[PDB]
């Protein structure tokens, strides 16, 4: 496990995995802002471990032996920002989390763009961070 090898395997952490959605010809703001809308007008939201690496983005979940996973290569990713009007996830005990998101190609529907929605759960491994990761593995 040397530096450049451990540097290349990234950051994970787990957050909340609020929504998907759909948002073709809308510029990144407002595909994040579309995303948000759609989870805060909605009717619990899933635990996932979000990793963010030089190989792109990897979301896994798992419960006993049911798995849940899916990669997004970097050369698939357009944009990640947190949520532009600053708007707020509620947790069950009634306290607020960051909300952000990433665009990416569906991987099984490669003509579709899709935003992908979250919200922090740590506030050291904060959603501006993550941001900023995926903005970096996109500039790499």
């Amino acid at each position: 496990s040397t530096a450049a090898d451990l540097l290349r395997q990234g950051a994970a952490c787990s957050v909340l995995y609020l929504t998907s959605v759909e948002t073709e010809s809308l510029t990144g703001p407002q595909a994040v802002a579309r995303a948000s809308s759609a989870a805060l007008s909605c009717s619990t939201p899933a635990v996932v471990h979000f990793k963010v690496s030089a190989q792109g983005i990897t979301l896994t979940d798992n419960q006993r032996k049911l798995f849940f996973r899916r990669h997004y290569p970097v050369n698939s990713i357009t944009f990640s920002s947190t949520d532009p009007q600053d708007r707020r996830w509620t947790n069950p005990d009634g306290t607020t989390s960051k909300i952000f998101g990433f665009v990416a190609k569906k991987p099984g529907s490669p003509w579709e763009n899709v935003c992908h929605l979250f919200a922090e759960l740590d506030p050291d491994q904060p959603a501006g961070a993550i941001v900023t990761f995926i903005t970096k593995v996109m500039l790499g």
